[PDB]
């Protein structure tokens, strides 16, 4: 009955949408969608929730991806195949450089790729990088709303626990590989980790889509506090403003 | 009020369960802990829906992992946090050898590492292989209720889609590396696709923990039928029933 | 004059002979084959000595592989063209685990490929996994016969110095890759270290043959002890035992 | 008497300057300084000549890297030891998609890294990506001079035959691996090859340096013409013109 | 009562010989010995015998390694440990190339490193190169006897099937980045296969010991005759010849 | 005007010529030219500076190549399709071994391959080893002239700082990979560090070209002096001598 084996989703629920906005956590599609006009929900399918929107008199969609690449690739091609050509993911996130605050804005013009999605779409040496004019849109945002705003490199990991050497695990093992690639990617000016995007910029700059990432910081690993859940929430809707806004200059 | 990051679960929620059956779909999760006594929802978060019930008289969990390597590992890590060992993944799959009927059940050995998440526990030459006591408690309960089994390898893909080498895609491109490599995998005796096994045998082998696979088929690539909803419906069902079968005897 | 070009083998020399028991030392095989009925000897040419004998009136043969991958390689391709389909090594062993004892049985359920010639016939991401049921007879023909038994993951290495992270030698020199990589196997669960059995499993799962693999304990690297030669000995054909008990199931 | 081990200049040459315009041929170094005030010959050795001229007040230097990434990481590196922090390297380039004309102008957002050099500063993971003040600087100068202008990747390849792809050479042999590889490139958005831009940008990206690229169109590969020298001129001159706007805002 | 693991020799066994002639095949070792004075048999373990004799007054040692760099890393050092610091290798050998032709001689100047054993002593980017006064001993020496000789690189296999990509096997079936190797070494100069001279080289070249290799032609596989076993007893004396000579100028 | 695209040369420039000797620094060639009869400045385009000479009535070309394996590959590839067949590389070097001393002289037998040009005409396995002639004629020149000549293993790196393990640099940092690595070829034999060999080596040897390269050493990084420029001047005179005696044993 679904025009895509994963989505849920049929052409027709589109209603012509060619930009989605496409955070993690399913849960936090609704929160997005009621921003803009009209917002109605689609479809729940696995990790996959959907809701339908208006920005400015034009259809969007908001989709979650689900942790990691391999739900974000499906979720991806299927928006494709039912027309979208804009991508812009938003999430929130800890750093792991000290010039780098709570509350602040980072917008990743590129991915390291400590991931496995991005590739079975082009080989490591390929660039996982954002498309421009989304990069430059979601700039633009952040300065619009006053927004602290770094602009730079993202570390994109297939695990939140090993890959972005964290200890206090089952285990408290990290693999030769991974152990001391923190401080490696902080010696490049990487600004943090985060789990989707190596996929998700590959994918677009390989296929001829349009892809950009915003992401509201809550946690400095150089510094780090137990966030506030007030602050955390506070900080994820001022990316949400951020990741809305750009995408009312990429229609 | 949770006791880890992501599944929203306390130790208590487990009531000293040490066994998970970890389906990737959380809709399916409910129906896994119907077929065992005392069924009680624990928890969704994400995509990581939980439920507790009772095997023999002992608490068992039944959480969705979602869909790939990378929340599978969050899922497993978590569920380990909470007294979790053994970790039976139940699905249902494709399969890519001729030989391989609709409504058959594979059990799998080992797994092709076309994942991301598996590196972060183990480099590429540690074999990605499941828990012997796992994997003949699943093929003798494959046994007990007169399935059609397989035993062997599996190939575990980060992408549904190219790396599982489909060309009816938004770009119908499939890069180099994953161009042709399916008729490889044939020739190699490998049976299926799915998406999560490289990453969930290769954490627990390599973490001591015991991880094991049954899928049930409902379609044949070589043989490419549109499967009946009825069919993969019974064929759920008896993949399920097998699962619960060897989990009694991991207990 | 031969059929084989390194084996020095005819066809009619197995008569009808599907099975092989393949040690490492040429040495070694005539103890093996007077374990069955009506040992004799076939060929030897280089490292490869060949007996035959009768198991249960079936003609078996006990051929061996000289050290490591590449001659391995060649006997099991030559045997596979002689007619032989299951290939069950037995070997004696050191442990890099300190729960395993002297005198106790490893079986192989994967190798840690650090050889090269299973690349030959695989990529990296394929898993060097024994067959289930040569891996359960030989568990099964274990518990039998009451040994002390360990199942799980061996590496498998193309050199016995360096590559098991030997220092007392000609240069005391270990290449960067593999010095501090014994910590690592021993913190991912690897039992022991050889050198063959990375090249047969993955030969044979690529290849449509059936492989396993068991070996005696004589030394614990954690706990080191000079051998005594009388229990290497007894070691040795305890193991032995187990390999013609888990042959005569696999016939 | 030299300050580098190179370049021959010493710190007092450059006059405060922290800019350099960064072209590829020592002989196209006079030219670019020329278009700016009081120009002056500081240097010439090997293949690094280097001018400095005035903009807006303010000291620039132009140097010269000369062909490919090891020359142009010795480049890079002794002008930072200078004061430079901010590197525009300018160029003319074939192209290899059919809706880029001769004479249209390509910002670089990222290289595709088939170089070597740009792993000696970062791992493949990394990405080979722009600083995105320059990029933006570059877009906005070409915009205003009325540029056609395409954004995107670029491949950057250690050789120019084998690694374009060119068979009309002594050999007319291309390695396995690079066989096929262009129209790989060109099915994932692959703009345009060059040789240095992956060492320039990777090294910038991870040692705290701002770097961008620009270049003029002088051939396409799709549509292969005979370039007119009167043609390659004016696009020389466009694209200097170019970088030498967006230097002005990036002082 | 052996000084070394593996070979049963004695440091007093050597009687103070620093080079060896080292065959693949056992049953080769008393025939080289034989050539030269007083003769005598030393030890006979597994698949590596050995043989002592006096050349121009001085002890030298024939000792046989095996097939494969596993078994030939084994020898080489712990006839290292006995005080060998020279080692020649001889064997007789298939060619590649057009113009070289049966009964010629190859001299081996570095081995593509098609093995596994090597990388235990060096990465793959360290050449397995021969020693240069071993070499010239052996052109020289080539010379002297008048042989039609051949200097050049050798492809050094792990493998005798798939990686000398031979179809004429149990499967038929040669891995994919093996398909269509031969052609792609013979484009660049390679002249034959062999099975041991990667490990060799890379292991001296690496530990301060001095390796040469030389080898009889006794088939092409561009034009590829049955060896008629006369010629082939003509063509191994005359390598022989070759290497026996060699290690006179080298004592 | 031009025969090829770089050099500046049509075929008629080089009247016969078919060995090349090609220094890096474009400002060395007309000092190697004039040892030799009737020498002519041919070109001078980019970082290629070509002379003409004549040695033994023989047309002989001098040509710099630049730094790095790009330019190199750029240089060698038009030469030979200028009819150049033999190059002979003469440098000036540090070392990393002790026993070397300023002054002394370094023939290559073989490269590490720390680049990535040589990569774009042979895979990694594939040895960057130097043609037996030349190196023969390097050597004997070396003994003729009363060198002290150490003869063996060159590391060819990328770059001038981080692949040479310098840490007086503007970030001083070293990559992971990099870090400790002048260590680990210290431990393998290996004699010195220069930029273009592996590059030169690899292209000729895959290419049906003799190339060999000698090099004066000015520094000892284990016992690292301040180098004296009348000592360097020397040294590079000497070093060209024997670069131009070794030619006249090659044509
Ligand atoms: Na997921
Ligand atoms: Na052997
Ligand atoms: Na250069």
């Amino acid at each position: 009955k679904s025009d895509v084996f994963h989505l849920g989703l049929t052409k027709n629920d589109l209603q012509g949408a060619t930009l989605a906005i496409v955070p993690g956590d399913p849960q936090r599609v609704e929160k997005i969608a009621k921003l803009m006009d009209n917002p109605v929900h689609l479809a729940s399918h696995r990790e996959f929730t959907s809701w339908r929107a208006e920005l400015d008199g034009k259809a969007v969609i908001v989709c979650s991806t689900g942790i990691g690449g391999p739900s974000t690739s499906i979720a991806v091609e299927e928006l494709a195949q039912l027309g979208v050509r804009t991508f812009l993911r938003i999430g929130t996130t800890g750093a792991i450089q000290p010039h780098i605050n709570v509350g602040d804005v980072l917008v990743t013009t590129a991915a390291v790729r400590l991931d496995g999605a991005s590739l079975h779409f082009a080989p490591m040496e390929f660039p996982a990088v954002a498309d421009f004019s989304c990069t430059t849109a979601l700039v633009n945002a952040a300065k619009s709303v006053g927004a602290t705003t770094h602009i730079g490199i993202t570390a994109s990991s297939d695990t939140f626990y090993p890959g972005q050497e964290r200890y206090d695990t089952f285990s408290g093992r990290v693999v030769r590989h991974f152990k001391g690639s923190m401080e490696e990617w902080q010696s490049m000016g990487v600004m943090n980790y985060e789990m989707e995007s190596a996929t998700l910029l590959t994918m677009c700059a390989s296929q001829g889509l349009r892809a950009g990432m915003v992401a509201g910081v809550i946690v400095n690993r150089t510094q780090q506090e137990i966030p506030n859940e007030e602050t955390m929430k506070a900080t994820e809707s001022h990316a949400v403003k951020i990741v809305v806004e750009a995408a009312r200059h990429l229609l």
